[PDB]
Order: structure tokens, then C-alpha cells, then sequence
């Protein structure tokens, strides 16, 4: 009966990162432990993590702390320690793709996660919890876009998909969906617009 969930947001640790745009999936990760009372404390494989559950489920939370593109020196390692099978591994990160505080649950572009991707052994069966940051505008490339903190406007929004997303995480550990995540994936996208 041991099965634990291995919950990582991604991002760049430090004072320099904090609020930007690149660093939401830290942001939720914050927010999930905060949520459940899960202290980071632990300082393991390149990464702070802490140790809880969500209900009756087992569940370690963690944010890397080797940088971005980096972020599978430590989840690999971390879902090998624990013993955490691979559909258990759930990732939460900064998408481009989507609009401003659109979340998107997939099962099945950006850095951090070719490189986990690259450290789980190719494997690509994991969920991943994607937060749309928007597009970034093609001037200063869109590389200080992501450096860069939200807008006030863009805050709302985000604050919103944080709470949401904690909700999300909550269901589809425990809970349960109780429609397809891609009933999930339509509403949000229509939530963008109301």
C-alpha cells in the first residue's frame, strides 16, 4: 500500500526569481504545501522538499534547487529514492502555450521539462500541471519576459489559476475528476473569458 505521489513545481531558486513569470510552478508548489501544513525543509538530491499527504494519500513536495533546464538532476533521483512510480509523478511548471492563468492537466517548448523528461529515462507517461503564462512579446526576446514579474492585472489572474490548481492537485490524487481531465482542460480555458 505504498504508492506516494511525488509533487514538484519548477523554477529558479533565489531572491533574483522571486514573482517572475518562470517561477509560478514555485509559486503553486508554495501554495500546495501551505494548504496541506508540509514543511520544505529537507534538503535532498538538489532540492527542499517535504513529506505529508493529501487525505489518505502519501505525497512528497518539492522544488528543485539546481535551476530550471536542470530540474531532472533531481527529480530522477528523487522519484528513484522514494520509489515513486512514474504515474505518480506529477510536474508543475510555466507554460507558454497558454494564455494568462489557463491551467492544463495532461498525462502525456519548455526546458525544465525535457530535462526531466530526459532524466525519467525518455519516459513521458507522467501528468504535468501546466500554467499558462501567456506569450511573450518578440522584443527583448522572450527571455526577460519569463525574468520578469506579473503584471497587476496578470496577478488576478494568477492568483485565481494558484487556487485553482491547489483544487486540481487535491482531485486528481484523491478525488477524482469526476469528468475527464479534459473536461477540466475545456472549462479553463473557457474560464479565461468570464
Amino acid at each position: 500500500e505504498y504508492t506516494p505521489w511525488l509533487i514538484a513545481g519548477l523554477g529558479n531558486p533565489g531572491n533574483k526569481y522571486y514573482g517572475t513569470r518562470h517561477n509560478v510552478g514555485f509559486e503553486m508548489v508554495d501554495r500546495i504545501a501551505a494548504e496541506e501544513g508540509i514543511t520544505m525543509n529537507t534538503n535532498q538530491f538538489k532540492s527542499l522538499l517535504g513529506t505529508g499527504s493529501i487525505g489518505e494519500v502519501p505525497v512528497l513536495v518539492v522544488k528543485p534547487q539546481s535551476y530550471m533546464n536542470y530540474s531532472g538532476e533531481a527529480i530522477g533521483p528523487l522519484a528513484a529514492y522514494y520509489q515513486v512510480p512514474l504515474r505518480h509523478i506529477l510536474l508543475i511548471y510555466d507554460d507558454t502555450s497558454l494564455p494568462n492563468g489557463v491551467l492544463r492537466l495532461q498525462k502525456k517548448r519548455h526546458n525544465g521539462l525535457q530535462n526531466v523528461i530526459e532524466h525519467l529515462d525518455g519516459r513521458r507517461e507522467f501528468p504535468r500541471l501546466s500554467i499558462g503564462i501567456g506569450s511573450p512579446p518578440g522584443k527583448m526576446d522572450p527571455r526577460a519576459f519569463l525574468l520578469q514579474k506579473f503584471s497587476s492585472e496578470e496577478r488576478v489572474q494568477i492568483d485565481t489559476a494558484l487556487e485553482q490548481g491547489v483544487d486540481a492537485v487535491r482531485t486528481l490524487v484523491l478525488k477524482g475528476f469526476s469528468g475527464s481531465t479534459e473536461r477540466f482542460n475545456l472549462v479553463q480555458k473557457l474560464e479565461h473569458h468570464h
